[PDB]
Formats: structure tokens, C-alpha cells, sequence
């Protein structure tokens, strides 16, 4: 919901920003990098930590 | 790492993408919000099961 809505989707975006320039992206693309910039750098951690035989039912 | 090289931070994309339309974050914005949007919703979920308690050194 959140990486939908950040950006709203290109659909819509494209459209309200193609009466201006891309710097929607560098608003919305730049926060939407950092936004799973940090999940990047922790899900391949929680991957790693998750493994697969460890789970404990 | 690749949420920085994913849209190649919007630096050098706004410049790059500056002689032409924003279709270049359709293009990276709209996968940089579904790269999140997996994290979005995994990530959350990685929260939960972590909590804070839980942990057994």
C-alpha cells in the first residue's frame, strides 16, 4: 500500500506529471529507492536469518 | 545497493532522463515500488515475527 501510494502508481503519475518534469520521480522515485533502500539492506538480512530448516513449527 | 543502482539514484536520472520524459521513472519508479512493494509487505511482516522479546541470544 505504501510503495503503491508513495508513488501512486506510474499510471497516474505520468499523467499529473507529464504537465511538468520528471523531478516527480527524484520527489517520489528518490524516497521510493530509500524507502526499500532500507528494506533492500534488511530483508536479504531477514532472508539470511530466516533461513529455511530453522523455524521451530 | 540495488535500490541505488535500481534508479541510479535520481542524481544522475533526472539529468540523464532531463532530455526526454519521465517515463523514466515508469520505468525505475515503477519497479523501484514494486521492489518495495515486496519489502512492504514482507518487511512489516519480518517486524512482527522479530518483535523484540523473542530473540534466544
Amino acid at each position: 500500500s505504501e510503495a503503491l501510494k508513495i508513488l501512486n502508481n506510474i499510471r497516474t503519475l505520468r499523467a499529473q506529471a507529464r504537465e511538468s518534469t520528471l523531478e516527480t520521480l527524484e520527489e517520489m522515485l528518490e524516497k521510493l529507492e530509500v524507502v526499500v533502500n532500507e528494506r533492500r539492506e534488511e530483508e536479504s538480512a531477514a532472508a539470511a536469518e530466516v533461513e529455511e530448516r530453522t523455524r521451530k513449527l
